[PDB]
């Protein structure tokens, strides 16, 4: 199939999905390759091409470090990129339902990965099933990550910060211009992202430049107000310097620093990245989003608090066990291979691992709050408390605080708590409903008879797939045909949310309410005290 | 730096503020010099210039009388102009934050000075700190004052009145046209002014011609409904005549009067100004705003009362001691050099000084209201009561009445009471929190480590600077990061306002409520009785 | 003074009013003279003229019968036209305040006279005072009346009906096009009319063609829902026929009837007019407004009842003694020269005079309702009851019913009851506050020192003049400077209205409430019974 975009024409492929057809356009460019001089700059636009672009295979993933903790292990490897890494990386994919629609609603995916890693071409981000099953156009794009995407010298047009975020934005501009040609409704565009793609999505809600490039937003396990998500103007500058130092690039003329950084080998940069922050944490975001004055005109906390954002509906949610994923990357006593029962003493070390620069006080308060239990000496007590600490603090509470502050200004928000463990999950039982493991179901992967998902899982995925499409199309994530109990609006007073599971599916209120009062009121007060 | 405006290009300068940079464009013209024939007429527009305008120093202040009561004394001299006086005076300044922004919010300052005096180039109106610290564009302009700015022959196009007000308006038109080129958002423009610049700002709220030239308004120690601010169609005409008389300019053909006035020496005019009103008052506005049919289409009292004004948010406030400044310019027993303890008998004379044409009744009511106290013979009793009389009557009560009537029609108003005395204040302790002495803090002057302001004052200024910027940017003067107690909306029923201080910062209600019931209901009734 | 309109230029005159100047443009044409072929057709537009039109004297009044009941008597003669009658009659006047305004609010006057008579050039419609005193532009126009203005053959484009109403509408179109040139705000246009000009104004509120030709409407002593105001499709046709008959013009081909009518002498037509309705009534509207399908798309009762009208503010009112004017034109026992004490028996005849085709029942109910009194044999009892019958039934109750039904759909209405008798009134004491005798005060006539109106009357007129201008300018007829008790909104539940007088000026409720329940519910039911 051949479609004409404003910069020349592209050829796609015909995929066969569930006795039917989806048209795929893998790897259309949307910007100039950010090579040579262009490294670290905002993405520059394309000029026309006279011929046809063969958009028939996934393009290059973007330059990033790979996870080598568990070689061969699917559980970690399914998250590693699956095409060649290249700075020549700014490409997007598009899936179209079976006969070209007329003005179909568009889902645009933004991948997570803590802003250091990730690609659009993972198996679990395959939007063919969504286009086939719900007749939506799905788009995903690749954006720069780590330093190549977020190195910042505050104000300097040679490295302004938030370049990965402009990448996303330029692919949003692409869709406004082009999706019409593909049979998509530029007026009906929904952003969905996970972890750092969720944070990304929340940023577009605040970003004036992004304001008219989409309609609604879905946010899965992340949001800008999370401890990990936004880097301060000071730290970004400090971290840029420490990089220069680590690569024999320190200068006087600031513009000369970028000049030598722009000449270093990609791999050279990638190697010293992990070493620019003083104390490791498994949740380290070495080069992330900053307040640049361009994409973000002000501290996001103020903007949110003063209702300066896109007014629209939003769907936000988290998983039962966001925190566990991280325990196996540095916390003592933890391993994917044993059932990781830990002792009070280890728990306390875990705490130092995850709260490196925090007062004896902070750490003793965390401990007191998560340690008040029905003891009976359940051996797992401490293993379970460390995960919940990590998850609550880093994902759940900020996601709940973001929903509150957003809904204060009038729009409908919907909140979900995803509590089902994939039968196929490569990681062990203890690790529960891990961060990242709803994506498979949103993307419809269990709808595929021929993988080994349960009937139950097929029903769950289907239902999720429908609620998400309905949110995108209609601004209301309901599932009107098979569903009992419709999904209620989150409102700051009552704070209702829906439970996503294979069994029950209940409507509940005030999620993790004690835990969030601790993390959002008490603990901040303790941090305040010790400098 | 070089920027192209619709009338040719201008060159600015690079200023270094707080380890960073602000781009200054001092003294860009925005109208034809109101010389020769053009004197007394509305400002005429500029035609293109082929070259570059060097906008690198403050232009001429506008023709006005200087204050020579305290020669050498900073307290009075900091208010005197600091460039040459010239009728060639219609120029504006602009400060831009460090790297050119993209669409920055604009603050446009309008200076006070009772409409007889003042310039945009005073040290305390330096908008470099606001652009650096909050990333706003600051604009200020010079406008004609006294007769050259407000001489009125009702309806006669040769001296229509309100020319100074058209001057302001033409600089507002300038910004709508040009600020885009400087990286400013023409849709996000906030007017702020003090004393007569506040009154000026309230007039633009009423002026149909000004209606789309800004977005919000901030009003510091003044408003059009103050006793001093608007001159009646009769008095303006009478005062024009007495001027002609005083300069041997009385004629028959009215147009011939302007012809000879248009030929007199600037200084000749300036000298007889003080002598056109029969009885002096230190709050004399010899040539002010009038109802001209053009800038103001009707008596402002009616317009306000019938909700015919720009509907928008507004921030309004006054100082603890507005009245004291004036006591040293004619009230017996008062001097900046002694602690001015006065006797009942002097107080009574003070009263005659400030209420020249008022019944024995008026004066005996004022006296009764301000004289009911916890006597113990505090020697300062009468000194304190005279200041409060002056302040209440002339600044506080009208500012409170204007806020009430405005908020009646639906928009959010915010009211402040500024109660901090600058540690640096040249005037003595007794004179308290003088009229004019918040400007320094709004403009961020205490943010400068290298002047001798206290840490406390640095925190106060910072907080004010933020609340003002937040009002301008977002329509909500909150300070979300460091502040406890947010600023509540003023509403006609409850009448809440915020306290600005180094210590407490409280939320209080109904300011000067007894005093204002006196000045706005009782005293008017007494005036009514005696002719 | 010379102004260019879209059809060439016009010259006005300079009038001197109250030590100041008003610019007058008397007698500008706005349509093609409806002569020869054009008689009875909608008004046709003008084509350009190359020169200057001398618009310096009132043009021809329109063809109508004159009132010869009281020759020489001012009371009746001030209502007779005061320029030559001509079919060449479609002209308009304009008064502009002293120096040309910039966008002044426009009052457009539509004269009353039961649709059979009246001109725009009466002394009491002189809009010079309104332009001088309130700085408004006043416009009035002449429109065809009686047969030449309202003869109807339902649907036939040769005599469609409502031509006088199109005349008005074409002068409204004129103002939209031209008033800008005169310094008037086409967006701020208020219609005011009396008696049949009030009815006219209410029709423009319903007329889709008129919908965007004005902003607000003022309605003095009349409204379309009055017994006299709208002629039924049947009666209009019948009355056209009886005219043909009376002028030897009956035919077969309907179009041939108009052909001979179009050839008859103007005076011939005028003479037989009074004779086309079977039974005289002093309130006879021989040729009025009808439902034509063009100006009025449906029965006005339905349109009003279903809220199909221009949504806007309106000011409506009546006089203490609307009915008396008519008693001297046919009711037995009545004369302007005696104090007209009448006997029950005469009253009963009066009733037959004014309710010609009504059941013994109707007449006995009217009688019972107006005859229940504090007898003491006040000799005037019956004289007073007959006037109130006439007034209530014909003016007050319909004006009250129209206000109710209008305000039901949301807009602010204001209702007034005018209760002051001009000291100058030519008619006798008994006749009270006659129909027609507020116009003088609205038009500001008592503001003229040099006529013999009382000081009290000067204050009353002034206040009215202000409230009307304020309604026109601001949609709120308040008088904020001198007035105690502001004018409340009429709302269908509480039904408040303001009293216009030299003494009291009170706010009261439910005017003539018993009387209107009779006229609007009970009496209609009695009419229903007898066929």
């Amino acid at each position: 199939i051949i479609i004409a975009t404003k910069n020349g024409k592209v050829r796609g492929m015909n995929l066969t999905v569930f006795g039917g057809t989806v048209t795929a356009f893998l790897g259309i460019p949307y910007a100039q390759p950010p090579l040579g001089r262009l490294r670290f700059k905002k993405p520059q636009s394309l000029t026309k091409w006279s011929d046809i672009w063969n958009a028939t295979k996934y393009a290059n993933s973007c330059c990033q470090n790979i996870d080598q903790s568990f070689p061969g292990f699917h559980g970690s490897e399914m998250w590693n990129p699956n095409t060649d890494l290249s700075e020549d990386c700014l490409y997007l994919n598009v899936w179209i339902p079976a006969p070209k629609p007329k003005n179909a609603t568009v889902l645009i995916w933004i991948y997570g990965g803590g802003f250091q890693t990730g690609t659009s071409s993972l198996h679990v981000y395959d939007g063919k099933f969504l286009a086939r099953v719900e007749r939506v156009i799905v788009v995903s794009m690749n954006y720069r990550v780590g330093a190549l995407g977020f190195l910042a010298l505050p104000g300097n047009p040679e490295a302004p910060g938030n370049m990965g975020l402009f990448d996303q934005q330029l692919a949003l501009q692409w869709v406004q211009k082009n999706i019409a040609a593909f049979g998509g409704n530029p007026k009906s565009v929904t952003l969905f992202g996970e972890s750092a793609g969720a944070a990304s999505v929340s940023l577009h809600l605040l970003s004036p430049g992004s304001h008219s490039l989409f309609t609604r937003a879905i946010l899965q396990s992340g949001s800008f107000n999370a401890p990990w998500a936004v880097t301060s103007l000071y730290e970004a500058r400090n971290r840029t310097l420490n990089l220069a130092k680590l690569t024999g690039c320190s200068r006087e003329n600031e513009t000369e620093i970028i000049k030598c950084l722009r000449n270093k080998d990609p791999q050279e940069i990638l190697l010293n990245e992990a070493f620019v922050v003083p104390y490791g944490t498994p949740l380290s975001v070495n080069f992330g989003p900053t307040v640049d004055g361009d994409f973000l005109t002000d501290m996001p906390d103020i903007l949110l608090e003063l209702g300066q954002f896109k007014k629209t509906q939003i769907l936000v949610g988290v998983n039962k066990d966001e925190g566990t994923a991280f325990l196996v990357y540095g916390a003592p006593g933890f391993s994917k291979d044993n059932n990781s029962i830990i002792t009070r003493k280890e728990f306390q070390e875990g705490l130092k691992i995850f709260f490196p620069g925090v007062s004896e006080f902070g750490k003793e308060s965390i401990l007191f709050h998560y340690t008040d239990w029905v003891d009976d000496q359940r051996p797992e007590n401490y293993r379970e408390a460390l995960g919940d600490v990590v998850g609550d603090y880093n994902f759940i509470c900020p996601a709940l605080e973001f929903t509150k502050k957003f809904s204060e200004w009038g729009n409908n928000a919907f909140f979900y708590y995803f509590e089902h463990r994939s039968s196929k999950l490569p990681w062990p039982e203890w690790m529960g409903v891990m961060h990242g493991y709803e994506i498979e179901f949103v993307f419809g992967l269990p709808l595929e008879r021929r993988d080994n998902y349960t009937k139950a899982e097929e029903i769950l995925s289907r239902s999720i797939v429908k609620r998400w499409a309905n949110f995108a199309k209609y601004g209301n994530p309901n599932e009107t045909q098979n569903n009992s109990t419709s999904w209620p609006v989150f409102k700051s007073t009552e704070q209702k949310y829906l439970t996503l599971n294979t069994e029950s599916t209940r409507i509940m209120t005030k999620l993790r309410a004690q835990q969030c009062r601790f993390w959002t009121s008490f603990f901040p007060k303790v941090l305040e005290m010790t400098g």
